[PDB]
């Protein structure tokens, strides 16, 4: 009663795998954040009485969220840290690993609990994304590719869009992205702040 859901990773990255700078995001793309919130919050209409998605994030990512914005609303948040702890929040869940977070979640939101888990997302940062990529239950990446080599200081840890990984990681058709996300999703390049980005979905067989 532990390995019955697959994990999905969601990330916005440049073409050089850049994800962050100065402990935040090195762009401010309101439509991209709005895509993030929709994908991570979407629960099919039949289920959205009692079901919620989960966002799993590293301690530095938790600290990068503006104070007045965390925990991230309408999702079950869990912060991963090896220091139990001082953290903070709000009744905020924490765990010392991805698997400890899963155990915590299945124990807390058990078959009887009023709130039920729908999908579980890993939402960053690089260190946690590294652990997610090694996890046997991770099978899907929702990537926003940012077509600009923006200066970054933190990078996505595995070059999953590169030739060396292309027998393992496959890019899905846009209709399949829409069907998974449950809504119409812009197709191809969007321009905001004078650079182009686009939404992709990649999968790995379990
Ligand atoms: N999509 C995007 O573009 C995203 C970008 N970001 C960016 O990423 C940067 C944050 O990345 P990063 O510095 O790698 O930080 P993380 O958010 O991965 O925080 C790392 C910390 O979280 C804990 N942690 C992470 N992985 C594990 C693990 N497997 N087991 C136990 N503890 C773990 C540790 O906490 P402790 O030290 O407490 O033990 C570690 O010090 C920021 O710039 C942020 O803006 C973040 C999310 C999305
Ligand atoms: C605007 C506030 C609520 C906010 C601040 C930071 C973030 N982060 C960490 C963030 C922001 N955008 C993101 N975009 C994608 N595609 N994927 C991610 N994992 C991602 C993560 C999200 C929301």
């Amino acid at each position: 009663m532990n390995q019955q859901k697959s994990l999905t990773l969601i990330v916005a990255l440049t073409t050089s795998y850049g994800i962050g700078r100065s402990n935040s995001l090195p762009w401010k793309l309101k439509k991209e954040i709005s895509y993030f919130k929709r994908v991570t919050s979407f629960v099919p209409t039949f289920d959205s009485f009692e079901s919620m998605n989960v966002v799993l994030m590293g301690r530095k990512t938790w600290e990068s969220i503006p104070l007045q914005n965390r925990p991230l609303k309408g999702r079950i948040n869990v912060v991963i840290t090896r220091n139990e702890s001082l953290d903070l929040g709000n009744g905020i869940h924490s765990a010392k690993s991805l698997d400890h977070a899963l155990e915590l979640l299945y124990r807390t939101y058990g078959s009887e609990s009023s709130v039920q888990i729908n999908r579980i997302f890993v939402i960053g940062g690089a260190q946690l994304y590294k652990a997610a990529m090694d996890h046997p239950k991770l099978d899907r990446i929702m990537a926003t590719i940012i077509y600009k080599d923006i200066h970054c200081d933190v990078f996505f840890p595995l070059k999953f869009r590169d030739k060396e990984w292309s027998s393992v990681w496959k890019k899905e058709k846009h209709s399949d992205l829409e069907s998974w996300v449950g809504t119409k999703v812009p197709h191809g390049k969007i321009n905001e702040d004078g650079f182009d980005y686009e939404f992709e979905m990649w999968t790995r067989d379990l």
